[PDB]
């Protein structure tokens, strides 16, 4: 996240770590035995890490649980990145509490000037790189699809939204991919893709999750 704010310890209580030795992506908790990410994340040897404020230091609120299973979208199309959403299921529930909480799903998609919150583990610059080890966090709008497009040149989808800020500072970057964007309580966007980070006219596009809510429910019950 660049030009964002430490959010507080444990004030996302939805946001996991994917681990596979180290951080490589975010998620969000759906339910005790469920998180949502981003398709282009996906690995083998994933353990989801909950309950993380400084992800190089156990605090004491952490539960670190290994995924039995991942599903990649049936549709993702790793060259556009369209459908960019995976869902991995834990071997044990979590154990729900004010720190490890999960995230609603939306009934209805979000519009343009909507604030959201987006937060992760990802890179803070936008030249050169520093990690930070706390969670990050960022207020960023939905943007038009079409002041989007027509300031970027990016080639989007309709299963894809832009949020930020055209004049540039604010934005997701690498390592923050797969974690949430949520607005007005809901879970409206993972983080997908851009160009660079905080750039001008670059804003950060991300999957649209009002549109994979049946998909997410059905392949929830049946597994
Ligand atoms: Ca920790």
């Amino acid at each position: 996240i660049v030009g964002g704010y430490t959010c507080g310890a444990n004030t996302v209580p939805y946001q996991v770590s994917l681990n596979s030795g180290y951080h490589f992506c975010g998620g969000s908790l759906i339910n005790s035995q469920w998180v949502v990410s981003a398709a282009h994340c996906y690995k083998s040897g994933i353990q989801v890490r909950l309950g993380e404020d400084n992800i190089n230091v156990v605090e004491g609120n952490e539960q670190f649980i290994s995924a039995s299973k991942s599903i990649v979208h049936p549709s993702y199309n790793s060259e556009t990145y369209n459908n960019d959403i995976m869902l991995i299921k834990l071997k044990s529930a979590a154990s729900l509490n004010s720190r490890v909480a999960s995230i609603s799903l939306p009934t209805s998609c979000a519009s343009a000037g909507t604030q959201c919150l987006i937060s992760g583990w990802g890179n803070t610059k936008s030249s050169g790189t520093s990690y930070p080890d706390v969670l990050k966090c960022l207020k960023a709008p939905i943007l038009s699809d079409s002041s989007c497009k027509s300031a970027s040149s990016f080639i989007i989808t309709s299963n894809m939204f832009c949020a930020g800020y055209l004049e540039g500072g604010k934005d997701a970057c690498q390592g923050d991919s797969g974690g949430p964007v949520v607005c007005s309580g809901k879970l409206q966007g993972i983080v997908s893709w851009g160009s660079g980070c905080a750039q001008k006219n670059k804003p950060g596009i991300y999957t649209k999750v009002c549109n994979y809510v049946s998909w997410i429910k059905q392949t929830i019950a049946s597994n």
